[PDB]
């Protein structure tokens, strides 16, 4: 929404940019009114086979007669017309250059002072204006803001002047010529604005409905795929199936439905757009059997019309390149001429000599840039002598580090001052009181650059010297010369990390080559290991003593020896003294010091789709007759003037021209019928398929085992997006990029067949003509993607010491040495300038190359189609059909390197989407294989069991685990922490089988049990229990399937669970919806509802896992009060957090590393005194 003024955006441009737009646009105008009068022409050479094409057949006498006057009109003409095309031709290949070469120039001169003002900019900026700002939009503002104006400024322009040149050149010369056909044209405008208005109204509509559509069975998917252990424990795989192949079955109507409104309109439109033509063309026809038009007339004004009309939209969209460019330049020169009030760059201020370090703060009120929101400091006052080195103490907010900040004027206090020496700090050069600073502060940070260069960042005018007595008056001396390469080491981000204590004593020694007269260390000792906190703080004392310091730390080690101690209480200073002074006050220093003492032929995905044999074939034999039907579109063209031009005499001429245009619309009808047909037919067999691989997926889905629904590769929302795009992509592969590609293969062939046997050698010439001029245009992109990627690679390494320089922006400024990163950014941007430069001779070359090459190919058309061709026996017409049939079949070609991507993008969702089928499990659930035992009473049986994880097998869960539970009676497991409580109810479930070991139930291995058989004794109730949305009954008659479950036998198990106060007290009764969707309740009634859909199943093993897990007052009591109803008619396995409830067990088994470690009933376990005796007692107590 907010832009820039346009005069303001090219404020860079000057003297000889101002001159190559000024040329640029000259050129791109000629450029642009070139092509009208190449079009002007061709009505001239119409009318030159025109007069001799009546002439000679008005003959019918003599013969050698029409060998001489009508050769000699057809040599003097053919040959004038010819010279001009040349011309033409050598006019677009000079201006094509001079637009693009010069454009490119000044673009590429403006956008490199661009970069340079904008980064000088960023470090011109104050802190305060750092801190509202976040520096890493700013930087990603820096790279992409301005590759948004280089796009605008650049050749687009050109190329904009050059579409307007083309429009108004082309409708002067459609109105000189005739003012009648134009307003005809432009009655026909508002017809196809209205078809293609159309289309904008149904995409949009329909597109959301599709997205409506699906969603109902993606929100189908995604409530099975996150409840999946709940639909494997209880046998829904089937069901949860059908209800997803029952949306998928609406999903296809609506898809077929959208597929016979969405071609009608395509073809509609089509023969809207197309007889909106013919019938301007028909007007041509009758105003040229009134002898108000030449025949070669109304070409030059239907062309000259139609060219400029279109290009109105080839502008189009480089005025939104220019206004994105205006927009993007708005927050980049908000930047430039914002002015600070700190500077830093400016020459301006005193630069005391002999400054003797003598600083006060005078009622320093200040707030950070939340302003308003929080004051950090109510008035201030502290004074430092020369020499001595005063240190900081405070409770919290930090208020100590603001004086440091406030010293270096990173920021200006709201009221009061800061006074080094006498001198207010305002009055001294910025630059020159941060280099009579060093600062230390607590995290260091290094420049990716060697150590001598770090300390070269202290001063820029240093030797070896210099820096090896620094290093080693800060020792650090003795451990960088032990480090291989000496001081030419690396650091950064990225190699060489090193220990903190080593890049502190580097920056000290990078502050120590600054020889500054004031030194500030805030909390350099803290955050630091003890060893090499000595090993720094002897150098900080080694730094000190020959200036005066402020120091601020959380160690009151170092703050003994300074001459004084200040404390801070709510911004005011309270206590200051020598040590001894502050321990007799005991105020707020003596109180901190006590309290601190794959690609591939698939097709086998087509082998699925053979289930439709037919509807194929109906397609593509009815595209391949659309293919063959669009060429005759231009054999009529071509005979409508054909025959008008070879006329003769002109009493035929009138009724034979509408006989062509009836033709024609009979010809356009019968394109509708078969475009139609070639689009219903791949839309259903396109949505057909989609159900179909849906489906497969979805059913093996849900065939996979718990071990592969555990992997983080594989989520819900995962597999619901995997699942949705792998289907659409292949249909778009066997849909309309199909039926397309073979009626273009057929439009062509159809066309090459007709013109190859009409002219001999004239389509042979062609044909060699058109393949280059494509060749030609395909390397031009080649190159322009080769260069796009080189100046990517190379402006990267400028942005990245530019995201360097500002991303440790605060430690920079506090060093000045900003005028290095942009010396250190220009030199980086060098490069990109002379390839920039370059770059507009590339693009001029290539582009005028393109251009030179279709009209130079225009020119041997005709200069071939008269001369040798004409003077000969073969004719006009055919040239013409030729030319239309060859360049039309050319350009539908041209969709088959569009929808080449479309192809990739499938095989690489089908690549998926054919392995996710057929991969098996380890516990296949569809297996029938299984014993199914006979006998009724339930033992289970653990013994010897050692698993892991698959996911994770790493730390091990259970160890030689073993345990049996009769029927009948309740088995309570206590553990530690961990699964190891749970491990125990997916192996009964057998979720998974173990790694060593094994688990029986009645003395039968469950691993050769039946898996579904298995799990359908099974009474499983979870933590959270998750219900689908659909009837309270059906989430209780979930617990049975393969038999419908009766309402009385439902409504048993609602009122085992005691939920019944609810379902009787709903309006609904049974049939309320649960689910967050219809109606929402609390977990009590949840949990009843999975108690009930459990029982429900009539199990002969309960499985509870932390059943009260999340619940609370009187609903852990209601809840309780049915789980203990539910169980002692039945194998139960509690595993349950409630040891008061676990006392009335008949067996409490504590687990301890996967090993069973205590076990016996409760007074047993309470009788020993250990694991099981500390689990009762502590949260008995507590
Ligand atoms: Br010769 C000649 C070629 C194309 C003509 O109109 C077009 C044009 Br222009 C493009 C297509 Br596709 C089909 C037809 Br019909 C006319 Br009118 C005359
Ligand atoms: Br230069 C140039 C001129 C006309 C071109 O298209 C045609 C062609 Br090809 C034939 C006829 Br008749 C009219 C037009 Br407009 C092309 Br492509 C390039």
């Amino acid at each position: 929404k907010p832009a820039v003024s346009v005069l303001t955006m090219f404020r860079y441009a000057g003297w000889l940019d101002r001159l190559y737009m000024l040329v640029g646009t000259l050129a791109a105008i000629i450029h642009g009114v070139a092509l009208p009068l190449m079009m002007l022409i061709f009505g001239d050479m119409t009318d030159s086979f025109a007069s001799v094409g009546q002439v000679s057949k008005q003959s019918t006498q003599m013969s050698e007669a029409d060998k001489r006057a009508m050769f000699a009109k057809l040599e003097e003409e053919m040959t004038t017309y010819a010279y001009y095309y040349t011309g033409i031709g050598a006019g677009v290949l000079i201006v094509a250059y001079i637009q693009v070469s010069f454009w490119c120039l000044a673009a590429g001169r403006q956008i490199h002072k661009i970069r340079q003002k904008f980064f000088h900019a960023i470090m011109n900026q104050e802190i305060g204006w750092f801190d509202v700002h976040d520096v890493g939009e700013l930087n990603t503002r820096l790279t992409d803001d301005v590759s948004k104006i280089n796009e605008g400024i650049g050749d687009k322009i050109g190329m904009f002047f050059q579409a307007m040149a083309t429009f108004f050149g082309g409708f002067i010369i459609g109105f000189t010529r005739g003012w009648k056909l134009t307003l005809v044209i432009l009655a026909i405008s508002p017809v196809l604005g209205l078809s293609a208005g159309i289309w904008a109204k149904i995409l949009s509509s329909f597109t959301d409905k599709e997205l409506h559509a699906y969603a109902k069975a993606g929100a189908v998917a995604e409530e099975v795929l996150a409840a999946i252990r709940t639909v494997i424990a209880f046998g829904g795989q089937k069901k949860e199936l059908e209800r997803y192949n029952n949306n998928l079955e609406e999903a296809k109507r609506l898809g077929i439905k959208k597929a016979i409104t969405a071609n009608i309109s395509m073809g509609a439109a089509f023969l809207l757009i197309y007889a909106s033509y013919a019938l301007a063309f028909w007007y041509g026809t009758s105003l040229v059997i009134s002898k108000e038009y030449s025949i070669g007339q109304v070409l030059t004004v239907f062309f000259s019309v139609l060219i400029g009309a279109f290009s109105v939209g080839q502008a189009s969209p480089n005025i939104e390149a220019f206004a994105n460019a205006r927009g993007a330049a708005y927050e980049v020169f908000k930047i430039i001429d914002n002015k600070p009030s700190i500077d830093s760059f400016s020459k301006s201020g005193h630069k005391p000599d002999n400054i003797q370090g003598n600083l006060e703060f005078k009622n320093i009120h200040f707030s950070y840039p939340s302003r308003k929101e929080v004051q950090i400091l109510k008035g201030l006052n502290l004074k430092v002598k020369s020499g001595q080195t005063v240190a900081l103490v405070g409770n919290s907010g930090c208020g100590k580090s603001t004086t440091v900040q406030l010293m270096q004027r990173l920021y200006d206090p709201l009221d009061g001052m800061v006074s080094i020496d006498g001198q207010d700090i305002r009055t001294i050069n910025v630059r020159y009181l941060r280099e009579i600073i060093g600062v230390v502060s607590q995290e260091p940070v290094l420049f990716a650059t060697t150590i001598a260069e770090n300390i070269r960042y202290g001063r820029e005018d240093v030797t070896m010297d210099e820096i090896e007595k620094a290093v080693k008056e800060a020792n650090a001396y003795d451990f960088i010369m032990k480090l291989p390469h000496q001081f030419d080491t690396l650091v950064g981000e990225r190699g060489a990390q090193l220990s903190g204590g080593q890049k502190q004593r580097i920056a000290i020694a990078r502050a120590l080559v600054r020889n500054p007269k004031i030194l500030l260390l805030d909390e350099a000792t803290s955050a630091l290991d003890t060893e090499s906190e000595a090993v720094v703080q002897a150098a900080l004392d080694k730094a000190r003593e020959g200036r005066t310091t402020i120091v601020i730390a959380h160690r009151l080690s170092t703050v003994r020896n300074a001459d004084v101690i200040a404390g801070f209480d709510g911004g005011v200073i309270v206590e200051q003294g020598n040590h001894d002074e502050l321990m007799r006050e005991k105020g707020i220093y003596f109180k901190l010091v006590m309290t601190q003492t794959p690609p591939a032929s698939f097709w086998r995905i087509l082998k699925l789709n053979s289930t439709e044999w037919p509807y194929f074939v109906v397609g593509i034999f009815c595209a391949i007759i659309n293919g063959g039907l669009q060429p005759a579109f231009s054999v009529i063209a071509s005979k409508v003037v054909g025959v008008f031009t070879n006329g003769g005499p002109p009493e035929t001429q009138r009724q034979n021209s509408n006989l062509f245009s009836l033709l024609f619309l009979i010809l356009g009808i019968i394109s509708f019928i078969t475009f139609f047909l070639q689009g219903f037919t791949f839309g259903k067999a396109g949505e057909i398929l989609t159900k179909r691989l849906r489906y497969m997926v979805f059913k093996s889905m849900l065939r996979q085992d718990v071990s592969w629904f555990d992997d983080p590769k594989n989520t819900t929302g995962a597999l619901t997006t995997r699942l949705a795009n792998d289907a659409a992509q292949v249909k778009g592969a066997t849909g309309s990029r199909l039926a397309v590609i073979f009626q273009n293969i057929a439009n062509l062939g159809t066309g090459i067949i007709i013109s190859l046997i009409y002219g001999w050698q004239l389509t042979l010439l062609l044909l060699a003509i058109v393949p280059i001029i494509a060749i030609a245009g395909v390397v031009e992109m080649k190159m322009l993607s080769g260069q796009a990627l080189k100046d990517k690679k190379e402006l990267e390494g400028s942005g990245k010491i530019a995201t360097e320089a500002i991303e440790n922006f605060r430690t920079v400024v506090s060093l000045t040495r900003e005028q290095k990163f942009e010396t250190m950014y220009a030199q980086s941007l060098q490069i990109p300038y002379r390839n920039a430069m370059k770059k507009a001779h590339v693009f001029g070359i290539t582009f005028s190359f393109t251009q030179a090459m279709m009209y130079f190919s225009y020119a041997a058309a005709f200069r071939f189609g008269a001369y040798l061709v004409t003077q000969q026996l073969m004719t006009f017409e055919n040239v013409l059909l030729v030319f239309s049939a060859i360049v039309f079949g050319a350009m539908a070609v041209g969709q088959v390197s569009s929808f080449a991507p479309d192809y990739a993008k499938a095989t690489v969702s089908a690549s998926h989407i054919i392995r996710i089928i057929e991969k098996t499990p380890e516990i296949d659930s569809y297996s029938t294989q299984g014993l199914k035992p006979n006998m009724l009473e339930g033992n289970v049986q653990f013994s010897g069991v050692v698993f892991n994880y698959p996911t994770r097998p790493s730390i091990p869960v259970l160890q030689g685990l073993s345990l049996e539970v009769k029927k009948g009676q309740t088995l309570a497991l206590v553990g530690s922490s961990g699964c190891g409580k749970s491990t125990v109810v997916q192996l009964l479930e057998r979720f998974y089988d173990p790694m060593a070991g094994s688990v029986f139930l009645d003395g039968k291995e469950i691993k050769q049990l039946n898996v579904q058989w298995l799990r359908a004794q099974l009474g499983i109730v979870s933590q959270e229990p998750i219900l689908f949305d659909c009837s309270i009954a059906e989430n209780i008659a979930y617990g049975d399937n393969s038999r419908v479950v009766s309402y009385e036998e439902i409504v048993r198990a609602a009122k085992e669970a005691n939920i019944h106060q609810f379902i009787d007290s709903l309006p609904d009764k049974y049939n309320t919806r649960v689910g967050d969707k219809g109606t929402q309740l609390s977990g009590g009634q949840k949990q009843r509802i999975a108690i009930a859909r459990a029982l429900v199943r009539q199990p002969h093993i309960l499985l509870l896992d932390e059943a009260t897990s999340a619940l609370d007052t009187e609903s852990e009591k209601v809840v309780q009060e049915a789980l203990d109803k539910a169980r002692e008619g039945r194998t139960c396995i509690v595993i349950a957090h409630r040891l008061s409830t676990i006392q009335n067990a008949d067996l409490i088994v504590v687990i301890q590393n996967g090993k069973v470690k205590e076990h016996g009933t409760h007074q047993q376990l309470l009788a020993q005194k250990g694991i099981y005796f500390s689990m009762v007692s502590v949260q008995a107590g507590a």
